[PDB]
């Protein structure tokens, strides 16, 4: 429904956190210098979905201790950058189709990781351990909560050389509710 001015100074700080461990995580993984900025708003579900690209990378994850699942998603370009370079190659112009089940298997390791660099972040008001639950390449197919439901969205802008791509993370209202005291 909304945030107390406290709570999105919190989630500011947590992930503007999140954001700087991503860049180390990336600058390794795409031997390059990587910046990466982070900015968070607030808006319905719908209005999330229906900015996701057709296709992209949007992995559906939860916690053990979460009660409902959030969104990580991520650009197709990054995701075959990423890809291309961790495999050997240069990181020259990305293909836009779905991964195939290999391109799948190693790129859902790289999220892992990223996912686990999120918890991280998060230690000191809710310890959580990942788990991915479903990845889809098609935002129509995405529906994990209602459409009018609000959201906390969290925008990593990743920029490298000059290129400029994007992650994206979405927390439910319906799951940060019951930890918006601590």
């Amino acid at each position: 429904t909304k945030f107390s001015k406290e709570q999105l100074r919190t989630f500011q700080m947590i992930h503007e956190n999140f954001g700087r461990a991503l860049s180390t995580y990336l600058s390794g993984r795409l031997r390059t210098f990587v910046d990466v900025e982070i900015s968070i708003d607030q808006l319905t579900y719908e209005e999330f979905i229906r900015s996701v690209m057709i296709p992209s990378f949007i992995v559906i994850f939860t916690g053990d201790v979460f009660e409902g699942s959030a969104i990580f998603e991520m650009r197709l370009d990054l995701f075959y950058t990423m890809l291309d370079i961790i495999m050997g190659g240069p990181g020259e112009n990305p293909p836009n189709r779905p991964p195939t089940e290999i391109e799948t298997s190693i790129m859902r390791k790289e999220v892992t990781n990223m996912l686990t660099l999120l918890a991280q972040a998060w230690s000191d008001f809710q310890y959580f351990i990942p788990s991915i639950e479903n990845v889809e390449t098609n935002p129509q197919f995405v529906q994990i909560v209602p459409p009018n439901e609000i959201v906390l969205l969290v925008t990593a802008s990743v920029s490298w050389g000059e290129f400029t791509s994007f992650i994206n993370v979405c927390w439910p209202f319906s799951l940060l509710e019951p930890l918006l005291e601590k």
